[PDB]
């Protein structure tokens, strides 16, 4: 079976899991400390924490830049749901614009005109797109606009550490950025996520949300205010701190990958059959999603792909068809690619022991279904 | 270095967890289904789930009953900060009660009073009394008293796992019960939490909140709500699957270890210079906490301890000390105990790797220190 995810934890990894749990120093430790330091430089960014998952990355994000009832973000149609369900359950209000065909991305026209026709009731205080499956593309476009609108940019990198806009590294043009550590994002802790600044305050404020407002004082942990518990474990931050070193190598490797689809699959581009993704300059590939023609039953095609022994899935999902978040500003509206993206985007595999013939093997089966 | 705390990892939980990682299996799976089911069982109640820390199950029971803003929720003055912490987190009020000198849990009968002579503005929605290091003690007088004013009774029995009133488990007598796996805690899944319920709309609804509104539809995983990402690890699911049944013979050696401290101490007891802890039939003394006299300097008396290489600490916090909780309630009230405690409580080493020797220097070197 040629799977779409193969979580890996390399043997040294494997083998420091063991002893931490062998010697009993478990908590938050050294290790997240080193794991953050690591994270830090290798994003050339000036803060970095680790926490439970990339949800409460954004969430803490939210809290620090104090976001809540009587606000509004702007969030893409296309994206996984935690990322409009987490500013909802701030208490503000989940304002969605439309993503672009090409990227997947949050269409930077349609985020400029939906703030120019803002109407409140709330405040708009952030934006906060996802560089989607990897993609670095609009990053800067997003600052620019934030920047004129005098707005909060959080940038979603959930699927896109170690992607690349350009000269900077995606998550670190953001007033903060979140990574997912999830097992189906290239580094994984099984759980686990990352919040990133070159802000001091963002940094301190989230770092006491992350766990019950406790700082270090004069005679030992001061609590200075109310907070919450995103605190990663020792032991998922050894997994991390040995994938780091050898993640851009994994994603160069992805990006070997997918040209090795894009020359399988471009005649079925060139017949009209589907559309592939543009793996631009810094595109990390967390996912490879193509879009099938109208013409094709996504569902049927996984069904036939999985009965020739290769798994697959849709990408992500639309959060207007989701039907919860119901500001006006999203009822009135109706989007064109993201819930085009939901129904007729197919994810294909692409992981760390995938090989030229098994991607081989997933483009001729897929041709033969499209071909029928 | 005699160590207040050890965590113990059976090394069958070890192999497991390197099962785990290297096959790839890593989120919340059939690993978190069986720990729950087997939480359940052991407990009688008909409901566990599964979750990052003990804190993010009381905001899961909080987010359930849908408690927040306009709504209040009475705590204990002596508890750890997330208790009352999480309680404001959710938008609601932390209406601090004092406890008991001799259980260091909720005074029952201020609690009563407290309800009787609640004024408002917010809506008294709540009790969430903590059963502090393993004292089941007064549990069943929470459950009449939240009974008798039409309130929700959460259990944070953080420390409390095993804990036993009189014929019934604790945290099964709430509307819900909280479990931290926290690694100071007899089991521990380095960080890890249980929430349970014999309810199923408040089960069904927190397990909507604990994973993005996601369940198991007719053609897959629909999503019906916005929630928030609480899940643990498989591998961290494991470790819990493995101290579980050994968990009861935990606690009976920790009874046991209270048994020698009792035996070494109760003269100084009788002299004045100490109170001892009672532990009640079914109290599964996750911590053994002492309070010196007045007299005594906690500071200094642990400083000596340190220097007889014996590791020491404070038991909990006071809530109202923290002035972190500032409801009216709170603010005109004095308490006693709980800022007692705070002060000269004193938390002794009681652990899976601590023999008679060991209690015995313990006692040996307190003594000297006391007796100065
Ligand atoms: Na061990
Ligand atoms: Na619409
Ligand atoms: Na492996
Ligand atoms: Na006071």
């Amino acid at each position: 079976m040629i799977k779409l995810s193969q979580p890996t934890i390399p043997e040294a990894a494997i083998e420091r899991v063991s002893e931490i749990l062998r010697s009993g120093q478990l908590v938050h430790g050294e290790e997240c400390e080193s794991f953050e330091q690591e994270l830090a430089s290798f994003l050339g960014v000036k803060h970095a924490l680790v926490v439970s998952n990339g949800t409460a990355a954004l969430h803490l994000a939210l809290l620090a830049l104090d976001i809540g009832v009587g606000d509004a973000v702007i969030v893409p149609d296309f994206t996984f749901a935690a990322t409009a369900n987490i500013v909802e359950m701030t208490g503000a209000k989940a304002i969605i614009v439309d993503v672009d065909i090409e990227t997947y991305n949050m269409d930077s026209e349609l985020l400029e005109s939906c703030i120019q026709s803002w109407s409140g009731p709330e405040k708009l205080k952030a934006i906060m797109p996802v560089l989607e499956f990897g993609n670095p593309h609009g990053l800067k476009k997003y600052r620019e606009i934030a920047n004129k609108y005098n707005l909060a940019l959080i940038e979603d990198a959930a699927c896109a550490l170690g992607a690349k806009e350009q000269d900077v590294m995606v998550g670190t043009v953001g007033d903060m950025g979140c990574f997912s550590f999830h097992p189906r994002k290239t580094l994984t802790t099984g759980e686990g996520g990352a919040l990133v600044t070159n802000n001091d305050q963002l940094y301190e404020k989230a770092k006491l949300l992350r766990s019950h407002g406790m700082m270090r004082g004069e005679f030992g942990i001061e609590f200075r205010c109310i907070g919450l518990n995103y605190r990663l474990t020792n032991f998922q931050a050894a997994i991390g701190r040995a994938i780091l070193p050898k993640l851009n190598g994994w994603i160069e490797r992805r990006r070997e990958l997918a040209t090795i689809y894009e020359d399988a699959l471009a005649p079925l581009e060139q017949q009209g059959l589907i559309r592939l993704p543009k793996i631009v300059e810094g595109h990390s590939v967390q996912t490879y999603m193509i879009v099938l023609s109208d013409q094709f039953n996504r569902t049927e095609v996984m069904k036939a792909l999985k009965e020739g022994g290769i798994e697959s899935s849709l990408g992500a999902q639309s959060m207007s068809e989701l039907k919860l978040f119901n500001h006006d500003s999203n009822t009135k509206s109706n989007y064109i690619i993201g819930p085009k993206l939901y129904i007729y985007g197919l994810a294909l595999p692409l992981h760390e022991h995938l090989n030229i013939d098994d991607v081989n093997k997933i483009t001729e089966t897929l041709e033969q279904i499209l071909l029928k």
